[PDB]
RNA sequence: ACUGAAACUGUAGUAGAACCAAUCGGGGUCGUCAAUA
């Protein structure tokens, strides 16, 4: 499947995505191969994420698993890496 | 003889402290100008 768009308008001056500073510049944001400045899919997904987690705990009343943090875990994928134990 | 999955390069941090747009000056006062006959 194709044709869904995420579109950000940037509405104040923002800093990206790198550990690195250039000549002048302690902080570099992350640029593209083209040497333009872009927002990562991995930072755009992570805010993203965190977003619907904010609406999912909202809708679970707080609480911090629940039937909306399940379908968190559905659109955006199960965190195994913080789980510890044994989830089955 | 079969693509690992999942993960915000982010968190804290006042381009700021110091620095006189300032120093001196009577709104004053006299003989010049031209060259010949």
């Amino acid at each position: 499947m194709r044709g869904i768009e995420i579109t950000i308008t940037m509405q104040s001056d923002w800093h990206v995505g790198t550990g690195m500073g250039r000549g002048e510049l302690d902080s570099v944001v992350q640029r593209d191969g083209d040497n333009l400045p872009y927002i990562p899919g991995k930072t755009l997904t992570g805010i993203l994420r965190d977003s619907c987690e904010q609406v999912a705990l909202g809708l679970d009343n707080g609480q911090t698993r629940g039937l909306w943090h399940g379908w968190i875990n559905f659109i955006f994928g199960d965190q195994p890496a913080l789980a510890q134990g044994a989830i089955e």
